[PDB]
């Protein structure tokens, strides 16, 4: 036979190792790794070591760990062993490893991690963890000192009309944190509370306390959550419900996605927002966004806006420099409080009367505003968000290509269209991805999470090593898919509940029930009532994006859709996806029902919820029907 054995090398250092032992692969890669004799193994007795002021995050490491290992690992200060993770601020360290690099020393110390910075530590033990969660438990000795070529490596979460869960976002950020990702751009709706803006309480919204507590989460894991409320377009939900601010064209007929920004008050009421955005956002950055104000027309159908130029910004005037005027008056609005602007490129344009202010970041996505190359020579400071980066739900024109990218040497300095500028340009901070939902049943919000897998590893390691280590894509993705995602994407209860037939009292006014419920591919349930043979379906009511955010909307019985299928089923992705439920446990024991799309959450109508969707239609009180939890949560 055989004779086949788990090797069972003790735990701690050994002067012995074989050669060639695999180096467990991370994602960034870390390049220039200097190899050292012999070998360390995690085993029974390894702790993770640390000052006072590191307990925390060895406590955390420890922890998590001990989970991916089986093995009991536990945190401890004083003096370490070579059995041991042992993690150090060194702060002197600064030139070497900046404000996130780290090194790793594997030897007969131990594990060492060392950062300069809280977050290096962080990042350095994201290092360790990916090492160790693969099922070797044995590294190779050396070292390594690495450090992100960009200071910014990311995404655009657009948070937006449609509602992302928070267990989305904070999934999303555990896994940023594990790609040493530092940014993330969230255009999303702060629920609006004063007299002068809660008309625009529409969903979706986010609470102030469920912002503050992804921004905490998102603060230790060292990511800069920057908020965008776009203007002066694509403002459809925050203008609905206030005409005034909104643009008429020559003829009279207003947009709700175009603000008047010729409208002194119209202004003011977008600079309300963002007061409301400063108490619950941390970030230095306000953006504005300023994308696409004139989609679907032109200037030319907006002659007020000349007039507004050429009274404000003297004879000659064009709307262009009307448009470039609201974001410098923005830019300075902003900067009082403390903050940087950050806009998209592509209504910069051309002007005679106003320049635009070279102190707002200009995150580039499409080739428009000027080239590239003509940006950089006047000096602008140039963030790269790609379309080549995009994915969205609807829009299939939009679905990251990691292997091509990675193939055909993307590189950060790859702006839009293929225009190239040096990738090494002063001003040039980073890259992203981005992820929209524009029509938005075509792909619930775990379709995303597992779509965007690739694309997040892709632009994690082009940004922070700006490297192609692996002689190919599918080599990388080999080993992206070996790493694995971070322990709190493993643990997160997709489908608490088993399959199987229930009582719902919560549901009588649709049915008597009971209900057979199934999951489904992308943790949701779908809900067959037994009496009629019908599925609950969130289906009707207005909408967004082609979502039902209505508040106040009410389920419905519907033939059954199969749930079992994927998102390339495009044609059926509605009534499939309306009839996608996902099922949450409290703390502790009780069970809430969501329509995934909407992530609004059932409720028995008491008729003393308050919301402005609410004074013009409501559910009959005592029926079920979808609300945002706050509304439901007494
Ligand atoms: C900056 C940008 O990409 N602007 C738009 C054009 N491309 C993407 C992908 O199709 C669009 O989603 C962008 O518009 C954004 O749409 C969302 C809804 O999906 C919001 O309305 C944003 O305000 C808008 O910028």
């Amino acid at each position: 036979s055989s004779g086949l054995v788990p090797r069972g090398s003790h735990m701690g250092y050994s002067a012995t190792a074989p050669v060639n032992l695999t180096r467990p692969a991370t994602v960034p890669s870390m390049d220039g790794w200097t190899d050292g004799t012999g070998a360390w193994t995690l085993g029974e007795g390894t702790r993770v070591v640390s000052s006072d002021a590191l307990a925390a995050r060895a406590q955390s490491l420890a922890s998590e760990l001990t989970k991916f290992t089986d093995v009991d690992i536990k945190a401890a200060t004083g003096s370490a062993t070579g059995k041991d993770i042992s993690l150090t601020l060194d702060a002197s360290k600064k030139a070497e490893l900046g404000d996130e690099g780290f090194k790793l020393n594997i030897g007969s110390k131990g594990l060492e991690v060392i950062g300069a910075t809280d977050i290096g530590v962080f990042y350095g033990t994201r290092s360790v963890s990916q090492m160790l969660r693969q099922g070797q438990l044995t590294l190779p000795a050396g070292t390594v000192a690495t450090k992100p070529k960009y200071k910014e490596r990311g995404a655009t979460l657009c948070a937006c009309q449609i509602n992302i869960s928070t267990d989305w976002i904070d999934r999303f950020l555990s896994d940023m944190a594990d790609l040493r990702l530092n940014y993330v751009l969230l255009e999303m709706k702060l629920k609006p509370e004063e007299d002068n803006t809660k008309k625009a309480a529409t969903w979706s919204y986010y609470t102030r306390d469920d912002v503050k507590k992804f921004v905490k989460k998102a603060n230790n894991y060292g990511i800069d959550v920057i908020p965008e409320i776009n203007s002066p377009g694509h403002m459809n939900v925050w203008l609905e419900n206030y005409p005034e601010y909104q643009l008429a064209d020559n003829s009279g007929r207003k947009d709700p996605n175009k603000l008047d920004i010729s409208n002194p008050e119209a202004v003011k009421f977008y600079k309300t927002l963002i007061d409301e955005y400063d108490g619950v956002f941390t970030t230095k950055y306000w953006h504005m966004g300023a994308d696409e104000y004139m989609i679907g027309t032109s200037f030319d159908n907006y002659s007020k806006l000349k007039t507004f130029a050429e009274k404000q910004y003297g004879a000659g005037a064009t709307p262009n420099d009307a448009f470039t005027g609201f974001i410098n008056d923005i830019d300075k609005y902003v900067k009082a409080k403390g903050k940087q602007l950050r806009i998209w490129n592509d209504g910069i344009v051309n002007t005679k009367n106003v320049s635009l202010n070279k102190d707002i970041v200009i995150e580039y996505w499409y080739g428009a505003g000027r080239k590239p190359q003509e940006l950089v020579q006047d000096g602008y400071t140039l963030m790269n968000a790609t379309q080549a980066l995009y994915w969205s739900r609807s829009a299939q024109v939009y679905k990251v290509n990691a292997a091509r990218l990675y193939n055909n040497n993307w590189n950060v300095g790859t702006f839009d269209g293929g225009r190239q500028i040096d990738k090494n340009y002063d001003k040039l901070t980073g890259a992203k991805v981005s992820i929209w939902p524009d029509s938005s049943y075509f792909q619930t919000e775990n379709e995303v999470e597992k779509e965007i897998f690739d694309g997040m590893r892709f632009i994690s390691q082009m940004t922070w090593s700006d490297s192609r280590p692996w002689a190919t894509w599918n080599d990388m993705k080999a080993d992206i898919d070996k790493i694995g995602y971070p322990l709190d994407i493993r643990e997160y209860d997709y489908t608490p509940v088993d399959a199987g037939i229930y009582d719902i009292p919560q549901l009588k006014s649709i049915s008597k029930g009971p209900w057979e419920l199934i999951t489904t591919p992308d943790g949701y349930y779908q809900m067959k009532d037994t009496v009629s043979g019908k599925c609950l379906a969130l289906f009707t009511g207005s909408k967004h994006l082609d979502v039902v955010t209505q508040v106040g909307a009410r389920p419905e019985l519907r033939n059954c859709a199969d749930v079992s299928v994927g998102q390339d089923q495009r044609n059926t992705a509605n009534e499939r996806n309306t009839q996608k439920w996902q099922i949450r446990a409290d703390k502790d024991g009780k069970y809430t029902i969501s329509p995934a799309l909407t992530q609004q959450r059932l409720a028995i109508a008491t008729g003393n919820e308050q919301n402005i969707d609410l004074e013009t239609h409501r559910p009959a009180a005592g029926t079920v029907a979808q609300f945002p939890a706050d509304l439901v949560s007494d």
